[PDB]
């Protein structure tokens, strides 16, 4: 009834009146109460191009207190690209697969990204550690598990445009989802981005498909792509794909016809699966349901 003491879906309408109304409703179904999520401003779990992620409590309809990483939006600062933001990805929330990270909620100066705790990092950093050790059967599990997640979104006429290796998380059961898409969208690692200078566009050069660097036209296809080249950090253990190819060249050796070389622990059924992602007509690429075929058969057998 008042301006100071609102409704918490109403909030919706007062924090969010740069909002389409479709998207009020949206984000009406998935709003948090401030008194059931804790931050812990104390320490950053996770730092990206519009602000830092932070370990949090959500308290439940039972005062179950599930560990959370909060994904802060600070730093995007304009009150309408913010908006612009819930616009792309709030339909995470039709989104549920074992291996595809969810969305707990949006609390309420901008906006918070409730997130599920990701107890073991990004699947990079994780199969980079020294003092892993995951053998050649673990590695393609994983990449097992990514398929069937993007076999999931694939479903949805999807296009997540970023898969990789470092945009995969790991819960405390070791379950991959695939991350940085909707509200989780961001760069964790600006090192490998090209930011388009007419399009706003941020690009994955050395993870994106021939035809996406010709066009920014980016689809399923070119999912699959960036797939197999998630197959091979992988199968290297987190090595940077063409340390010998800068971005520019990129091109030049993708229309040669040059794909990356098979490492030294990867089977050769699996490299040839990796050659099918990188085929140069989009068509005749496999399908993530074709993936997950090939990928179970390699992952049981020796
Ligand atoms: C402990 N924990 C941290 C979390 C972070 C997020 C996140 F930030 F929101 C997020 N969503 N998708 C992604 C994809 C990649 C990364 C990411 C972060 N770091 N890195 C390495 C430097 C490259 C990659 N984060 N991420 C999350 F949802 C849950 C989390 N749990």
């Amino acid at each position: 009834s008042d301006i100071s003491s609102p409704l918490l879906q109403n909030t919706v309408h007062i924090d969010l009146s740069a909002l389409n109304p479709e998207l009020v409703q949206a984000v009406q179904h998935v709003v948090i109460g401030p008194s059931s999520l804790i931050v812990h401003f104390n320490e950053v779990i996770g730092r990206g191009h519009f602000g830092c992620v932070y370990h949090g409590t959500l308290l439940d309809n039972d005062g179950k207190k599930i560990h959370c990483a909060v994904k802060s939006l600070n730093r995007i600062t304009d009150i309408g690209e913010v908006s612009q933001f819930l616009t792309e990805g709030i339909i995470m929330k039709d989104f549920s697969h074992p291996n595809v990270l969810s969305l707990l909620g949006i609390c309420l100066g901008s906006p918070l990204v409730v997130l599920p705790y990701m107890k073991h990092g990004d699947l990079r950093n994780f199969i980079r550690n020294e003092t892993h050790n995951p053998t050649v059967k673990d590695l393609i599990g994983f990449g097992l598990q990514v398929a069937k997640g993007m076999k999931y979104l694939a479903s949805k006429k999807f296009v997540h445009r970023d898969l990789a290796a470092r945009n995969c998380m790991l819960d405390e059961k070791f379950t991959v989802k695939v991350a940085d898409f909707g509200l989780a969208r961001d760069m964790y690692d600006k090192e490998y981005y090209s930011v388009h200078n007419k399009t706003g566009a941020k690009l994955p050069v050395k993870w994106m498909a021939l035809e996406s660097l010709q066009t920014q036209k980016f689809t399923t296809k070119s999912d699959v792509w960036s797939f197999g080249v998630l197959l091979w950090e992988l199968m290297t253990r987190g090595a940077p794909p063409y340390p010998d190819v800068n971005t520019f060249d990129i091109t030049v050796y993708l229309l040669q016809g040059r794909r990356l070389l098979q490492p030294e622990y990867c089977p050769d059924p699996l490299y040839e699966v990796m050659l099918k992602c990188w085929h140069p007509k989009a068509e005749m690429r496999p399908s993530f349901s074709e993936l997950v075929s090939r990928i179970s058969a390699i992952f049981s057998t020796f």
